[PDB]
């Protein structure tokens, strides 16, 4: 029931899972609360406590703006924080198998949400199934988001940037110093995350300070080379200064600006974050990763291209309809409550939404490459094209390009294409296999029979869970016992990938070849 850590004792709680037992430690602090004069600073080491810390409920989520477009709708609200927002939010969770394992592989989850939102306490991130079923240890942490986690005055340690990434780093550090006491093997740590969490994972592969803190990496629908993932030094300052003007904190001394932003209430910072950009969408990564010179020593496209990253195996993948979720947050003619048949004029209006600072020719080039129809009279043509545009540009092609470049330096890489639409999916059918809806299969929620997933979904999650765990444990995402399709390595010549679905698991090649030649070779020029 009680584990002694380097900083003090913590008490867990027993959970009944599938006729077995999992020990959860929910809400272990891993840093000094980044409060007062610590706001905007890198996270500070925690002083010991003398009592027994009670880790029996999730801690506070970090301060963040909430998705409000669909009040009462489970499809959006399942992603909103489900614990109190507070700046006092630097906590982590541990699920260990019962009985206490001897030398168990550790899985460390990093949530996404644009670097502006998200929390480790969400139901779909519940690591008790992985601990029960595969006897791995699951760790997840809260990390600062938005301006409070990523506001940047580069060089200035009062606000250097990438704080939330250093939050993540300090938690991986905690697992190294402490996870052996829980029965974990610190020499066998696999990072996994989704969306901005997957982008985070890839930045840890790049950051020298994280290289000794994990073994392997899993990137679900995200990588640092995605266009939303890294803010420029120009942008980051313009955004910091714009936040300052918006809060009356403009000063000539940059340090005085920070001190001024320290005396504002969390809510005034949050209210003004959306408006630091003029191209202002609910899907703006207003404050995100930057080249700080500490976490990130150089522009990550350069480090990737020239082989400057941790050499290890990666598991990378994407969902079939990455882009559809984002169309109901602004694109004209779209609704989750109808089939969103849009016209040519509405499609073009959508490109202006999602490509705000792009030339007319750039937008026409997108229209040209995506509107050469197999049948021009099919009314869903423009609706599905805009979805593919947003998903190929923002997720599928950056992940493929990341996998190609990473594997060219000699490491094994495995790529998947997830094409199963959850039977319990509350969004309409036109949105397909949505961004974020593999997560529940990965965490094994379909393994609970009471949760009214189908039998085929239980088997798909069970196979996925096995492959994730075999990858974490052995660097090889096979399922070796149930005459499963063998998952080949992804090589930049042949570019083989594995499809994930309830019917047949297939090996295909060159996912989205035509679309990604456009996005990776032509569009960066425009
Ligand atoms: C850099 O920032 C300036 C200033 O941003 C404005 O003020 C902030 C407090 C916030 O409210 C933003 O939404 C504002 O736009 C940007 O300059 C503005 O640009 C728009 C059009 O691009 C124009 O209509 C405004 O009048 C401009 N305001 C000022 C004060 O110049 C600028 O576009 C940003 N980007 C770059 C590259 O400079
Ligand atoms: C699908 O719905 C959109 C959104 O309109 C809203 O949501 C509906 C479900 C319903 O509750 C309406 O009362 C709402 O207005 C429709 O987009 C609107 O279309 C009309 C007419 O074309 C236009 O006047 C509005 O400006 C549009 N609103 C936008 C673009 O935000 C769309 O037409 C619907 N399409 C189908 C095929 O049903
Ligand atoms: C939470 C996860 C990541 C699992 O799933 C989703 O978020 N969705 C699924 C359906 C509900 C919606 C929830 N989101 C709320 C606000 O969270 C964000 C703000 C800002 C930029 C964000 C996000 C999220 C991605 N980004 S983004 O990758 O940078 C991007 C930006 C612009 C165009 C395309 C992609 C959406
Ligand atoms: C920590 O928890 C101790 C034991 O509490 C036991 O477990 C919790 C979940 C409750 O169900 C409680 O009724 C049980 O006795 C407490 O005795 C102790 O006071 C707690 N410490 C702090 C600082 O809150
Ligand atoms: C755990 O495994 C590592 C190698 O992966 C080994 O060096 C270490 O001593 C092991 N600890 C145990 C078995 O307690
Ligand atoms: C104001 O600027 C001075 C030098 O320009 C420097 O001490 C620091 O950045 C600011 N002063 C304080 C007390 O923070
Ligand atoms: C393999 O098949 C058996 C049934 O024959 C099933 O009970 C088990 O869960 C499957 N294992 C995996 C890893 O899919
Ligand atoms: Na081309």
């Amino acid at each position: 029931i009680i584990i002694a850590t380097k900083n003090g004792k913590v008490r867990g709680m027993q959970l009944t899972v599938f006729g077995g037992t999992v020990t959860a430690f929910l809400g272990i602090p891993y840093a000094q609360p980044p409060l007062g004069r610590l706001r905007f600073k890198k996270p500070q080491s925690l002083t010991k406590w003398s009592d027994i810390w009670n880790a029996t409920k999730y801690a506070n989520s970090c301060c963040q703006n909430i998705d409000q477009s669909f009040p009462g709708f489970h499809g959006s609200e399942m992603w909103n924080p489900n614990t109190d927002l507070s700046e006092d939010c630097l906590y982590l969770n541990v699920w260990i198998p019962a009985p206490k394992p001897k030398n168990a592989t550790v899985l460390i989850w990093i949530y996404g949400g644009g670097f502006q939102t998200g929390t480790s306490s969400l139901h779909v991130y519940d690591g008790k199934f992985l601990a029960r079923v595969e006897r791995v240890i699951v760790v997840s942490m809260n990390y600062r988001v938005g301006a409070l986690g990523f506001l940047a005055l580069p060089g200035n340690p009062e606000a250097p940037g990438n704080m939330g990434l250093f939050d993540q780093q300090l938690a991986l550090q905690w697992v190294q110093k402490n996870i052996a006491a829980f029965g974990g093997n610190p020499k066998s740590v696999t990072l996994f995350g989704e969306s901005a969490g997957a982008a985070s994972v890839s930045l840890h592969l790049l950051s020298p300070g994280s290289h000794s803190l994990f073994t392997r990496a899993i990137l679900q629908s995200g990588s640092f080379n995605a266009p939303w993932a890294v803010t420029s030094l120009y942008e980051a300052r313009n955004r910091t200064l714009n936040l300052a003007k918006l809060t009356g904190c403009s000063r000539e001394n940059e340090t005085e600006i920070i001190k001024c932003l320290r005396n504002k209430d969390p809510q005034e910072i949050l209210l003004n974050e959306a408006f630091v950009v003029p191209y202002g969408t609910p899907l703006s990564v207003n404050f995100g990763p930057t080249v700080d010179g500490d976490f990130l020593t150089d522009m990550p496209d350069i480090l990737l291209e020239l082989g400057q990253f941790k050499k290890t195996q990666i598991l990378v993948g994407v969902n079939k309809d990455e882009g559809t979720a984002f169309l109901v947050y602004g694109a004209p003619g779209f609704s989750k409550d109808n089939n969103s048949i849009i016209t040519r004029k509405e499609f073009q209006e959508g490109l202006k939404i999602f490509f705000p600072g792009v030339s007319e020719f750039g937008k026409e080039s997108i229209l040209f490459h995506y509107t050469d129809w197999v049948d021009d009279q099919r009314p869903e043509n423009y609706r599905e094209a805009l979805g593919d545009v947003v998903g190929d540009y923002n997720f599928i092609c950056p992940a493929l390009e990341f996998t190609k470049k990473f594997s060219e330096w000699g490491n094994n890489a495995f790529f998947y294409y997830f094409e199963h639409r959850s039977s319990k999916l509350p969004w309409p059918e036109w949105m397909g296999v949505m961004h974020g809806y593999e997560i529940e299969f990965v965490f094994g929620l379909p393994l609970e029979r009471r949760d009214q997933y189908t039998k085929a979904e239980e088997i798909l999650s069970r196979s996925i869970v096995k492959r994730w765990a075999n990858f974490a444990k052995y660097g090889n995402p096979q399922e070796t016992q149930n005459q499963s399709t063998s998952w080949p390595v992804f090589k930049s010549t042949e570019q083989k990938y594995l499809t994930l679905n309830t019917e047949s698991t297939r090996i295909m090649t060159k996912l989205r070849a035509q679309q990604c030649r456009f996005w990776t070779s032509f569009f960066p020029k425009v």
